[PDB]
RNA sequence: CUUACCACUUUGUGAUUCAUGACUGGGGUGAAGUCGUAACAAGGUAACCGUAGGGGAACCUGCGGUUGGAUCACCUCC
């Protein structure tokens, strides 16, 4: 009810977190510490081998990971996290 | 002798019913004829129902309806 309205808090694309994953998909993972709030980070990201990476492979459930916010969709209510960025730039 | 009632019988106009009739509508059956291929597979434009218009023929097209229809819907929110 409350949290989505004042989502300025971590709005800036540059902002980064450490959140904890809930479950995996095969297109992402979802990393949800913010509580009542949850990102995704798509399988495109998480690696520098594009999709040559199953989410299960790089990360597993109940596992904390550093991530930047990239895109918040105020309405439609969906945040786009990035995991390949908060670690190396080879 | 006469009046009344009344059978035979006569006339007029209807109803119903059987037969027959130039010509004409469709229906059934038929190894091997002609024209095509409408349906059954997504039957090669999914089919079908009501209705309307059109076309040698099966049919075609419009409007609404039905599933008694294959394959079924798009990058990332559980
Ligand atoms: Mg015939
Ligand atoms: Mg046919
Ligand atoms: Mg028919
Ligand atoms: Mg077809
Ligand atoms: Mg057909
Ligand atoms: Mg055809
Ligand atoms: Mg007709
Ligand atoms: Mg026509
Ligand atoms: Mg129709
Ligand atoms: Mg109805």
């Amino acid at each position: 009810e409350d949290p989505w309205v004042a989502i300025a808090k971590r709005y800036p694309e540059g902002t980064k977190l450490t959140g904890r994953v809930t479950n995996l998909t095969d297109y992402g993972c979802f990393v949800e510490i913010e509580e009542g709030v949850e990102g995704l980070v798509h399988v495109s990201e998480m690696d520098w081998t594009n999709k040559n990476i199953h989410p299960s492979k790089v990360v597993n459930v109940g596992d904390v990971v550093e991530v930047m916010v990239l895109d918040i969709d105020e309405e439609r209510r969906r945040i786009s996290l990035g995991l390949k960025q908060c670690k190396a730039n080879p």
